[PDB]
């Protein structure tokens, strides 16, 4: 096939998928809304987050923090969100009695495959969590398809959901 | 009157916004089929300086670094299977980067590199980085003003910006594959 | 014009003799470092975080501390509460208010260690406040700091024979080799 | 029996500074090998190649150092010399096949290999081997022309600076026209 021909055909399609696609979150099941009301409740409470994704995903925990932090804060409050698998108390259990020793009231909010045992170990613990997963690991989590070809919208779409949730309920346009 | 805003409950606001969401996402999915050419030809061009041998060097702008971590882990995933280790660089990183002297970034750049291209995603947010980005080496600019005729135009202050990062990523990549595996002849 | 190899063999030579020459340097040293090491390994013992910043320059020697402290092998060791400042979303670039409010509320027990220049007013007013610090500073700030010249054409040395006394006073408490 | 602190600091850092002293003659009493392949990696600067620096992980530190010090944040009248992260790099071997070498053989103009410490994967090994030039400061003697660094020595931290020092004066000594090489 010819470039010109081929990429005309691939952008119709491309961009059909994603209308096709678009209402995904008004058929998904897993709680996300209880998630996101829980993470809010804690970030209210003065909680920090403790953000780590899976190798694939650092891009998306680069996302977070910058989405969260952003260099110019104008109004907005500086939000306590720690690189998690930038902390020299990463898993690779002394890491889980260091992190509560060290954080006053600290949430794991991870995304995406657990890809060691020591992070499992640690986000199987009782302190509070967000898990955005690929399978359940016990509590609700938030559920995504691995191998969904989409999946990189639907995690910015996600955070762009937490962000307004947060927002709406921090100058007071929603109540929880 | 016309009254203040109440407040809505926390589970009934989600739900609107969720779907109101989607449907906007759905309403602008169409975006690129109605654009007006152009941007074929640019990726067609950065895909024959890969072709040739050529580097890319890729900026971007402090909003932007998480697209930059994107485009390096995409071009050249964990696992290559059996895929090229492709002449990606993240020049936002390099000793390269200017501050202002582009003239010296410039020139040992041109010394470094065999043959690099400039891959430039957002605000150009120093006079040195304008000056490289203006210079005769081959570039792929996707900006937010029109520096040059050749650039990829975004929509700065679009809501839906990020996801056509994404989607410009993806038409690239797959672009870039359909001929480096001779499915498409350019 | 020298040759090359007859320059080396005097730079080679001359270099070494001015190491020698000042290696006694600490013996001398007025600052209370010696203070400074008890009340920064208390902290530690206590619980305490360690939140870590350095200038521009000493990039370099902010990631000696954290590799050395926390080694990428444990081994028998204790995994010990340090961050890295200069990384963190709460480093005061403007403004320092915010910083110290979210820090505190953040960490349980944080002291400041700053290695360098101040560079911006945000740091100084954190570096200022309430919270402990351990300053590692080229002209005292505050309370005692431990002082290092700035244009030292050895300075780097001394960063490392300073870290590594204070390492090996940590682990002397920590062991039970040495009571404070 | 236990140490007060105070006593036990003093003696301590007595104790250090000697043994620097006692040490600082080291690199006076090598053999000057080292001094060769310092000038040949100046000549591989002037020539107008580059150096991918790279180093084990106890030594990130020190790559910091090397990146840091050639090119620093104040230039003044100083080149922008030719230095890359090669740790950082996407070229960096993991695996790979010698996808990394053929890489970095096209993408750079002229690539010398600048590697400190251990070497901590087959891959780089194969690299480091390669007829690419090199600049190696390792631990056991892997070629002939080598810096050879004494991997349990309590001052190494101190002999890597001091031979940082030593390089940067002899580079800009020579790019300077300050000796003849
Ligand atoms: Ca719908
Ligand atoms: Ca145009
Ligand atoms: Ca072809
Ligand atoms: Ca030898
Ligand atoms: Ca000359």
């Amino acid at each position: 096939k010819n470039f010109y021909d081929w990429i005309k055909e691939f952008v119709r399609d491309q961009g059909e998928f994603i209308a096709q696609q678009s209402g995904w979150l008004e058929l998904e099941r897993s709680s996300y809304a209880k998630l996101i009301a829980q993470t809010i409740s804690h970030v209210l409470n003065g909680g920090s987050l403790l953000v780590s994704a899976d190798s694939s995903r650092h891009w998306f925990l680069n996302y977070i923090l910058s989405n969260l932090n952003p260099k110019d804060l104008k109004e907005r409050p500086l939000l306590s969100v720690i690189d998690f698998n930038a902390s020299s108390f990463y898993p690779k259990n002394l890491s889980l009695a260091t992190i509560e020793m060290t954080y006053q009231n600290p949430m794991f909010w991870h995304v995406g495959k657990i890809e060691n045992e020591g992070l499992k170990t640690i986000l199987l613990s009782k302190i509070p969590s967000f898990l955005w997963l690929f399978e359940e690991l016990k509590e609700d989590c938030l559920l995504l398809k691995e191998h969904d070809s989409l999946l990189d919208y639907k995690l910015l779409q996600l955070f762009k959901l937490f962000e307004n949730a947060l927002f709406s309920v921090l100058y007071n346009k929603v109540t929880l």
